[PDB]
């Protein structure tokens, strides 16, 4: 597994901040009646013309848009569409990845449009809380297995399920690098964290059953039972005594630097 230098890590601070700032920028546009196609153009224009960066998703394995915008029962990889309008009660993930100065920053959050439904709000909250509990566990010497097991235990106790596919991932000069960061317990996982590892945690949580389905368009992933699904993602670096969140936003309610030292 690659170990980032202080120079590499500073570049990941910059890229992570940019990816966060896309999400802070787009918020006032996420309203009933807006199209997801429009949101994607606003994001790409900002990334290119203001941040002077590029979207990692655009063209990636042929993907036609710059961000992924996933609504309701869509689990991930929702394709921005000029005809797809947001409406009251929708839960919406926007997942951003930018490359700046050769390094990637990858982050997503949920937006609830108009008046929340109670179940949508709870699903989003439990999903963020599962990410936060995982972030609290990251420090050198901990095994990724312990973190995946903990996300799953927490989510399942709420009556929700964890998507097994699409895991978190190492990240740096490459969009996806070792390790795989599973959001569930597996005997295969034996990665003892070391300072300078950079990776994402990005749990997808379904209100219903865990199983998923890819649509005929070749991209869009939905819950098999058409239950709601939510995701949040941060890029982090492991430090000598904990971690540092590289994609933190003003609306996050966890500190950027988490220290396990007395
Ligand atoms: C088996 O299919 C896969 O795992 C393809 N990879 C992913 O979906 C990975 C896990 N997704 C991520 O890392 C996301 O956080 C990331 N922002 C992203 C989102 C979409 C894509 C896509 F490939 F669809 F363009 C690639 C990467
Ligand atoms: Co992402
Ligand atoms: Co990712
Ligand atoms: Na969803």
């Amino acid at each position: 597994i690659s170990i980032k230098t202080p120079e590499d890590i500073e570049k990941m601070r910059v890229a992570g901040r940019l990816a966060a700032e896309v999400l802070e920028m787009i918020e006032p546009y996420v309203k009933p009646g807006v199209s997801t196609g429009e949101l994607d153009r606003i994001c790409n224009d900002y990334i290119v013309n203001e941040q002077h960066a590029v979207s990692a998703c655009l063209g990636y394995h042929g993907y036609p848009k710059s961000v992924c915008i996933s609504i309701n029962e869509v689990v991930c990889h929702g394709i921005p569409d000029d005809a797809k309008l947001l409406k009251d009660g929708d839960i919406v993930n926007i997942d951003v990845t930018v490359i700046k100065d050769g390094f990637h920053g990858d982050t997503s959050k949920m937006f609830i449009v108009g008046k929340p439904t109670i179940m949508g709000e709870r699903l989003c909250r439990i999903t963020q809380e599962s990410l936060y509990l995982a972030l609290r566990m990251v420090k050198p010497g901990i095994n990724l297995r312990e973190i995946g097991a903990a996300i799953q235990k927490f989510v399942e106790a709420e009556g929700f399920s964890v998507v097994r596919e699409y895991c978190g991932h190492g990240i740096g000069r490459g969009f996806h690098e070792e390790p795989q960061v599973l959001h569930y317990d597996s005997r295969e996982t034996n990665v003892v964290l070391k300072p300078g590892m950079t990776f994402t945690i990005e749990p997808m949580v379904n209100a219903g059953k865990k199983e998923i389905r890819t649509m005929k368009d070749g991209w869009t992933v939905k819950t098999k039972d058409r239950s709601l699904s939510a995701q949040y993602e941060h890029t982090i670096v492991v430090t000598d005594n904990g971690c540092e969140i590289l994609t933190l936003r003003k609306d996050d309610t966890i500190p950027a630097i988490i220290s396990h030292d007395e």
